[PDB]
RNA sequence: UUUUU
């Protein structure tokens, strides 16, 4: 008596003129991962793309960017991902203090900056595990948010990516940062347009007439 | 979706 193996597949399916669109075969096999076909982050274009831009700019190889790579990710653990940012981030080389521009930083992404970044979500939170293990290391970003939990600092910047299985209660966690973070955020799609208004004068001026116009069917 | 500095 052997046992049987059970594999259902059809059922209700759309079936737009008679016969089923899905290919049910090539359905089991595509299983890709859920980061891999999320609009929370930017797409492998988009990222080359930025890539290549702060190459560019600061003029380093790929040597280069490795090094710099872990000093802005860094930098932005403690620093939010927003896109107001100016000014210069600093990354430490061994025991002095270099800076480098944040513009040219912000103009090669084509989505949101956050976006750019959230695909250093997971190297981000193995390295504050690995700073919390002989130190008390929370990141700027937690420490405004009154965050009282230190076990929960692997989920304390703007740029984390939510996973299926990787957090169990940092769900809970995460979002209400979120949510007190953008108690007041305005959204205005429009303002200050770049029409001034005014008005245009087309009048011929002669010596013949007044500051405006001559006077006419005035008696006295 | 964005908006978290």
């Amino acid at each position: 008596v052997p046992r049987v193996k059970m594999n259902a597949n059809k059922k209700r399916q759309p079936m737009v003129n008679g016969r089923a669109i899905i290919n049910f075969q090539h359905l089991s096999t595509y299983e890709p991962e859920q980061f891999e076909v999320a609009n929370t982050r930017s797409t492998q274009e988009q990222f080359q793309a930025w890539y290549e831009g702060v190459k560019g700019d600061y003029g380093v190889d790929d040597t280069g960017m490795g090094i710099l790579l872990n000093g802005l990710m860094v930098w932005c653990i403690e620093n939010g991902t927003s896109p107001n940012i100016n000014g210069v981030w600093t990354m430490m080389d061994g025991d002095e203090q270099v800076t480098y521009p944040i513009k040219p930083l912000l103009d090669h992404a084509v989505p949101t900056f956050r976006q750019i970044m959230t695909h250093f979500s997971d190297v981000a939170e193995a390295y504050i595990e690995m700073r919390n293990r002989t130190k008390a290391y929370m990141p700027r970003y937690g420490l405004q948010r009154n965050l009282t939990d230190m076990s929960l600092a692997r989920y304390a910047f703007d740029f984390y990516e939510l996973h299926s299985t990787t957090p169990a209660r940092a769900k809970e966690a995460h979002l209400q940062m979120k949510a007190a973070a953008l108690k007041n955020a305005r959204n205005r799609l429009f303002g200050l347009d770049g029409n001034v208004s005014t008005q245009e004068e087309d009048t011929e001026r002669h010596t013949t007439t007044d500051v405006t116009r001559n006077i006419h069917n005035l008696l006295g």
